[PDB]
């Protein structure tokens, strides 16, 4: 029935495309027939990404089940006969002129609800093709698409990974929804089996993520080509008016902070007290939980936030805190939904900072936010970072095979973590088990978001004139097609440098504290 | 050829590049111009396919090996670079009408050695699209055998095998280039083990290997669409002027002759005495040099001027063809020569009943499992084409319940069967296997005319052998692929030298 009211939905989006005949053709007949075109594909469109992402969502929670593959599979073939069918649109939109499209809008008022739409279509005029390409380019999509359904049947369904044993001496199976937990074992030979274990089997299948992977990147890199975009990554920022220099800022400056990183690995290893720090030590406790109605703490440490903000054991408050920001968000209206979230954690951090008093309970919070900080900034711009330099490499001509990739992530890797962390031969293999990277840059938006949320954190905790005032009208905005101006207008310009700056200096600061605190105890 | 040679090539080929866009758009200025375009898009667009193939073959036998992942790489840049450069090519041939092109080629005849190829292009019209069409399609070329990429080097590199006792205290670590003469072992626990600890492995990866082999039916799928053909099949057959119904009838004549595969397998069973036959019993043997200057006694004057004996046959078969589906056809007629030769001139029976085995051991192979996998990938084109999703349950089970339709009650249902789909190379090229057949039994046909010596038979065949049409080529030597009767009487020979067989048995 899932299925069945799949058969449904399919058997009428099936028959609406029908008519999609009638409009090709028509647009340039006037401000009317302009606006029945936009109606109908936008509808037909939109409920069939739906499906889709619905159907994608239930194949990627349960890769292995027959139902689900083929639900997936139907509606695929459902997205590109839909998209192809609806190719001739955009060009057929472009084949006016901009001022006739102007023209339409002021016949007809009706259009501007989808003025924004029609924007965007008119500002990519030199990336949109004839209807004869995006014809082929549209009904190709599944085959462009196919490597990261292979990448994710394999991980997902097909890997199955060694026994080691486990933390009371018994036999336990290694799997993706046990290996975490392992990772974080006090236990460090259970640490240093798990690690060992799931990297024995990445390393095996190197070569066939690597052609997984390279087919996904070699994709990225013929439509950016045959759309006229500099590179895949213009191409993939541009549609979301994102500017190159904000990923170039990220990586520049996150690589001239690299040594901030480094103490911080020094510090862990002092903690530890072991004779070498490797890959397979940075997910355990290094402190161990400090000793303690969180609402009450909740609604007092927002209290920044101002009236208008308000009316509308110590790990699960920062949650309760996290969901809030989200909740308050979610009233007006990702990445821009998460800065709502982060900016909470980063008013109870300094709120808790700013009270607390017992040693302990400040050295878990001081290393509570340095550790989000190293997953959420460095580790998220190291992927960042590789993911362009495969792209850029696999332009130029260069093979990415499974050598040259493992050797590069390998001294990336080296690069970020400095000589306090051995160069573990296993995390080589690293790139392979990583979704994100079947995605199109995505992952560097964790950073500057983040960064962004410090900065948003930091105006409002020193009562900055307008900051308040910015923040909610940012709340106010909703999701957009303009993250950088909607960040801009709240005051934060990440074209520049120094939002990230601000943020590793709070690094430097709440680590030279940690540390002095740990030499006072 | 050696990777020196390929390197060299490489580079030259990267240099002439920048001489495409200078032919472009010249075709209609006269007949110079056109061979001059013609002279160089067919030279760059082959010498780069010389070394693609090239670096394709040293991909697939060291597919774990850097060397060749870089190599074949490069290639597949160059060429799909080549590809695209040369796309308009074709299109612009064909702006011009069919009369303007061969009055060039009356016009200045150094154009006659590119007439085949042209009069290809010519007649294929209909599926040639415009400059920007092919420029896209050529483009993504990589992109669309990049899943046939995938499955060599999971199947070559990545996968590990079980390791098995031999028929020693010996640890044999399975491979592909051992499996077979694992199975081949008179050892039955060796065979068995062999089988089992290979499956256990397709088993396991039967979602990746649907996902690999599914994602290149659609590719068919896609290009035969956008090409205006009525189906995968029909575009791929196109390319040799062969009509689907030489493919149909092939499949509906071995679907309809099962019953002697069947017997076969009775008979198996029976010879190697075991009370259940399973699949990994089927390879091992049930039984136990101026020959060939006289075998071909009946091929005529002009002609002329116990395995290995087959085999110096058969390649003596390919090479008086010199003085690749058709110079199989004169290979394997040779060895249908002296299986009647020896059958007709051999006294003693073993060796009577040996030469009786090998034959129908061939033909098992050759005609019933090529035309299986045959089936089952029109199956898997047309089930795709219907939208009919290709899960790794469903292609298991089809396969299933389709090998045992043709090795029939005598063999064991064995569950390990089900997932063979997944490890066959040639699902991963475009309607190929079914050649096998259809050559195998084409040679049977003329064998028989041949030996029975008929009327014209001699004069075809050494006709045949003095292109693009096998099935007029065919025709012509008294063949016709079209029609079920040619397979029918190569069954009536499976089914008479069977017959012969158990006869002798007793």
């Amino acid at each position: 029935l899932s299925d069945q009211e799949f058969d449904e939905k399919y058997l009428e989006l099936s028959e609406e495309l029908k008519q999609s005949e009638k409009h090709k053709g028509t647009l340039d007949q006037g401000a009317s027939q302009f606006l029945n075109a936009i109606e109908f594909v936008l509808r037909v469109y939109r409920q069939t990404e739906v499906i889709y992402v619905y159907a994608h969502l239930k194949n990627d929670q349960d890769t292995g089940n027959t139902d689900y593959q083929a639900l997936y599979a139907r509606a695929s073939s459902l997205f590109s006969k839909v998209s192809e069918a609806v190719s001739w649109f955009e060009p057929e939109i472009l084949q006016l002129s901009d001022d006739q499209i102007w023209q339409y809008f002021k016949e007809e008022p009706k259009l501007e609800v989808y003025r924004h739409y029609i924007q965007q279509i008119v500002d990519n005029r030199a990336h949109v093709l004839s209807a004869e390409q995006e014809s082929l380019l549209a009904g190709a999509g599944e085959i462009f698409d196919a490597s990261s359904d292979t990448f994710a049947v394999l991980n997902n369904a097909d890997l199955v990974f060694p026994t080691i044993e486990g933390e009371n001496g018994e036999i336990v199976q290694l799997s993706h929804g046990v290996y975490g937990q392992l990772l974080e074992s006090t236990d460090r030979r259970v640490r240093e089996a798990a690690f060992k274990g799931l990297y024995s089997v990445y390393e095996q299948f190197r070569n066939t993520f690597a052609s997984t992977l390279g087919t996904h990147i070699k994709g990225h890199n013929f439509k950016a080509k045959v759309r006229n975009y500099s590179s895949a990554r213009e191409a993939s920022l541009s549609n979301n008016h994102i500017p190159e220099s904000v990923y170039d800022t990220l990586v520049d400056v996150v690589n001239k902070h690299l040594p901030l990183l480094h103490r911080y690995m020094e510090l862990r290893k002092r903690l530890l007290e072991v004779e070498k720090l490797h890959m397979y030590d940075l997910y355990t406790p290094v402190l161990g939980e400090a000793p303690i109605e969180a609402k009450e703490k909740a609604l007092e440490a927002l209290k920044p936030m101002g009236e208008e903000y308000m009316a509308i054991t110590l790990d699960q408050l920062f949650t309760l805190v996290h969901e809030m920001g989200h909740s308050v968000h979610s009233y007006f209206t990702i990445f821009l939904a998460e800065i709502a979230s982060t900016t909470n954690e980063n008013i109870l951090t300094e709120y808790l900072l700013e009270t607390e008093k017992d040693p302990r309970v400040r050295a878990y919070v001081l290393n509570h936010y340095l550790d989000g900080f190293k997953g959420t900034v460095f580790r998220q711009t190291q992927f960042a970072e590789f993911e362009h330099f495969m792209h850029t490499e696999d332009e130029k001509g260069v093979p990415l095979t499974s050598e040259y990739l493992s050797d590069s992530y390998g001294k990336l890797n080296a690069k970020y973590y400095g000589p306090a962390v051995e160069e573990d031969p296993e995390i080589k293999f690293e790139w392979s088990r990583i979704p994100h990277f079947y995605y199109n840059y995505y992952v560097f938006q964790y950073s500057t978001g983040f960064s962004a949320a410090s900065a948003l954190a930091k105006k409002i905790l020193n009562q900055e004139p307008e900051a308040l005032e910015n923040y909610l009208a940012y709340l106010k905005a909703g999701n957009s097609d303009y993250p950088v101006e909607v960040m801009k207008k709240a005051g934060v310009d990440m074209t520049q440098a120094a939002y990230i700056e601000d943020a590793m200096s709070m690094f430097e600061q709440r680590l030279n504290e940690l540390e002095e605190l740990i030499d006072r105890e």
